[PDB]
């Protein structure tokens, strides 16, 4: 393995391993206003989380995941953009070293506390193996974190992560509703980016809400006690996992409300 979020092998290093990293549609990308633009023939975004199953939760040293059973038609995200229906498979964060910083996507150049990615596969490929190879592989739904009030329906996250803290750690995490991560309004804007970490396939309808989240200080602090590194090897606390704005090339953003 190799790449991450060091200096040494960060963002400005993936393209040497991950060609396509340099490619003309990669994310994430500043989302700016004057440029996107109202499209009426958009439609409200369906999600369905009432039948998500959450499986468990994994430091991977980039992150940690919270792993979904896609394996009925359980957890769906469907309409906006998107023809057909996109199965839940996982969410994760990206997070900064300080509330000033830590999202992917920026919003005329504005940051974020952090990012929650909630990743979506496109049932016609069968699984997210073949999915992610295509072009309309995957939808990500983002939604920023500010930092604020408390959001009750991130306590469960955050309480578990004293359990692993470091790289290959995981803990059971059934019964997980992921409705609670999300704000009042589902207005949006999307584009066709990709992946925001190696291999950065170009396979994603991206997804981002316009209202971010509130969390509070505490919740997000305790992100940042999560390591890098792996138990017994010298800690490298986990913050700064985002990659940031990448050049938006001919691609045009679109906002689902004016
Ligand atoms: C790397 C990318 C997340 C990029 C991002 O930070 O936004 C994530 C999203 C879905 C992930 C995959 C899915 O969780 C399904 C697989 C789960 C396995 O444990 C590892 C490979 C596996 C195929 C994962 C690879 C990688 O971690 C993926 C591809
Ligand atoms: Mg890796
Ligand atoms: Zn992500």
């Amino acid at each position: 393995h190799h790449w991450g979020y060091g200096k040494h092998n960060g963002p400005e290093h993936w393209h040497k391993d991950f060609p396509i990293c340099k490619g003309e549609r990669q994310s994430p990308v500043d989302i700016d206003t004057h440029t996107a633009k109202y499209d009426p023939s958009l439609k409200p975004l369906s999600v369905s989380y009432d039948q998500a199953t959450s499986l468990r939760i994994l430091n991977n040293g980039h992150a940690f995941n919270v792993e979904f059973d896609d394996s009925q038609d359980k957890a769906v995200l469907k309409g906006g953009p998107l023809d057909g229906t996109y199965r839940l498979i996982q969410f994760h964060f990206h997070w900064g070293s300080h509330d000033g910083q830590g999202s992917e996507h920026t919003v005329d150049k504005k940051k974020y506390a952090a990012e929650l990615h909630l990743v979506h596969w496109n049932t016609k490929y069968g699984d997210f193996g073949k999915a992610v190879q295509q072009p309309d592989g995957l939808a990500v739904l983002g939604i920023f974190l500010k930092v604020g009030s408390a959001k009750p329906g991130l306590q469960k996250v955050v309480d578990v992560l004293d359990s692993i803290k470091t790289k290959g750690k995981s803990a059971d995490f059934t019964n997980f509703d992921p409705r609670g991560l999300l704000p009042e309004s589902l207005d949006y804007w999307t584009y066709p980016g990709s992946l925001t970490t190696p291999p950065c396939l170009e396979s994603v309808t991206w997804i981002v809400l316009k209202e971010p989240i509130s969390v509070s200080s505490e919740q997000v602090s305790k992100f940042r006690k999560l390591n890098f590194n792996g138990e017994g090897e010298p800690e490298e606390p986990m913050v700064d996992n985002w990659r940031p704005a990448q050049p938006l090339k001919n691609r045009q953003i679109k906002a689902s409300f004016k």
